[PDB]
């Protein structure tokens, strides 16, 4: 016996049926934005899991809860339970553990002054874009992908998507605030104010993450609320007349400076390939509707090592789930199937 | 020692041999590397602050350092030009007068203590800082980066002086600007809607913040994120009205808000604190740019009447910093109110 809490919780999926959970072994994890997230055990089952308790205000919409119950995917953190918490009101989402974070992995490899084996690279994007396209096809946008909410397993090579807290529903027509992902993984249209914008913003994230697993750092550091653009313009370069068009129009008699792009092979190490470099550049784009969609992308020659059938990890074991793709994921463009699960990984 | 070639700020344009020594670093940040220096001509300590600039880019800090002098603005004495690694850029040495403290340090000593600032030091600094928006304002130029780690004091002599001119631009009738500009916690609301018409009114909510800040022993708007901001904004504003909205931006009047009612604002601060100065805030302050007081109209105020009395003297036994000595440039604002910043006292 040690110190066990026990509540009456409510689970993630299901209706409103509550059911009393012991859980033991608090640890506190970390502190932030998120609010705070505690490790635990399950007494039932010996499991592990992410406990995070978010102060909540009745007088906000804070629609967390309402999507983390919504969905279920092996590239998102699953809600198992929730359960409230005493000064004022407390929301618990009693989640999936998960032992590392990309950002974390990726700084090891940084401080040791070492590039992060592109198999990685490769199995940790393609997760990622299965977890976009699938929130995604429910119009709901992420808005704040980052590697601090990229968990991963390193043993497994299971990538996990995190922290629901900024996402929502994006609706044609409706408006809606712009100062929201985090500085470096911002994307050019909300810098410059655009309510118009869609899902596209968080594929701009994932090319400000792919990019910064290629270089060992961030591609867009900047300084400032300013030096933010800055960093962008300098690499890939001043916005035709209708790339302000179609980020937000108010800017289109601003006058930028003219700066050259600097062609994406240079802005890479020099042994870095190719249909990584390709894929980097049709995501970050000033046009949003140019860039991939994320199933557009998992479909890319650059996760074709991936659905080579004799592929493994490093340390010998077996790759996770990549294909086991449902009709929901695919929607957006349903013909890809094809590509995506290979004919060995078909039923 | 080190000798460098370098040119009058005030004049004249002319190069001329410059010799420093004891040099030591004070910190890093957008601001670039400031050092402490001595000069070996007249003995005297300095700031050097220099910057990293990209030629290709609008770096308007220069021009603007050199048509400012102003009691509470650092004297640029010399400049020059270092050079940079890549050929697109360049070191700009700034050599400025060095002020030994800064407010942001003063409010944080005072504050680690568990306590406010003496309410004459609130008076005192606030004055002398919209002051020199006063002046910079009557130029045309907008500091777009006011926070208190941009004001340095001497606390002996308790006079404040503004810095950091490297966001600083003059705002020109008609023309758009970036939004995404201010330090987080002191950008004004419009600026975070996204505004590209934003006035200098943004300086006012700035000093706005931190006179708050001062009064409440810690900041009055800490987002612990890009979108905590403007809630933690509502929470004490509560909802702005489609009036409000419109004046910030057009484009948020259909934006579904919370409706949330004002934090009364004898409420918002403590129990003791100067009701004068709660009415100050209450007027720098408001969503809409314009209700918000100008600097001039600001010094004007029943709050720093207590300054303009014959009798006051600095607690320390001191006489005060030299706070009435306008010109006419200072007062184009609004002539008429000379009656009330200067005194009979002086003159
Ligand atoms: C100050 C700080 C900020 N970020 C972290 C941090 C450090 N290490 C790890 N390791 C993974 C631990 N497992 C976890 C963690 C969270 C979830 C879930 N939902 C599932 N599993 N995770 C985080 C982390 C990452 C995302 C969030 Cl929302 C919160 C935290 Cl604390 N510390
Ligand atoms: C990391 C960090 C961030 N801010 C600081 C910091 C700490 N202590 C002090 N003390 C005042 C020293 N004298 C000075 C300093 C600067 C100038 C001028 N322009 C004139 N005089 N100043 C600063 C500071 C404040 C504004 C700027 Cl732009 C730069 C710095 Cl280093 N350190
Ligand atoms: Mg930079
Ligand atoms: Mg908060």
């Amino acid at each position: 016996g040690s110190k066990v809490t026990t509540v009456v919780a409510t689970p993630g999926q299901g209706p409103d049926r509550p059911q009393e959970v012991s859980y033991t072994d608090t640890k506190v994890i970390g502190n932030g934005s998120f609010g705070v997230v505690y490790q635990a055990k399950l007494c039932d089952s010996g499991e592990l899991v992410a406990i995070k308790k978010v102060l909540q205000d009745k007088r906000f919409k804070n629609r967390e809860l309402q999507i983390m119950r919504k969905l279920d995917h092996c590239n998102i953190v699953r809600l198992r339970y929730f359960f409230y918490s005493s000064d004022e009101v407390y929301l618990n989402l009693v989640l999936d553990y998960v032992p590392e974070t990309v950002y974390r992995v990726a700084r090891h490899y940084s401080r040791a002054k070492q590039t992060l084996p592109v198999i990685y690279v490769k199995l940790y994007m393609y997760q990622l874009f299965r977890s976009l396209a699938y929130i995604h096809s429910f119009g709901i946008c992420h808005r704040d992908i980052k590697p601090q909410n990229l968990l991963l397993d390193p043993d497994t090579a299971v990538l996990k998507l995190c922290d629901f807290g900024s996402a929502k529903q994006l609706v044609r027509g409706e408006p809606n605030v712009s100062y929201i992902c985090s500085r470096y993984y911002r994307a050019p249209e909300l810098i410059f104010g655009a309510t118009d914008y869609t899902s596209s913003i968080d594929v701009w994230s994932a090319g400000c993450v792919l990019a910064e697993l290629l270089l060992g750092q961030p591609i867009f550091p900047g300084d400032s609320g300013v030096d933010q653009l800055v960093e962008i313009i300098k690499v890939l370069g001043t916005p035709t007349r209708e790339q302000i068009r179609e980020m937000n129009p108010n800017y289109t008699e601003f006058k930028f400076p003219q700066i050259k792009a600097h062609p994406w092979t240079k802005v890479f190490r020099p042994r870095t390939p190719p249909e990584a470099i390709a894929l980097c550049s049709r995501l970050l784009e000033y046009t949003p509707t140019a860039r991939l969609t994320p199933l557009e992308a998992c479909a890319h020659s650059f996760f074709d090592e991936l659905r080579d059938p004799n592929v493994k990890l490093p340390n010998g074991r077996d790759t996770p789930a990549l294909f086991n793709f449902t009709t929901q994921e695919l929607s957006s463009n349903p013909p890809l199937a094809t590509i995506l699960i290979p004919p060995h990984a078909r039923i």
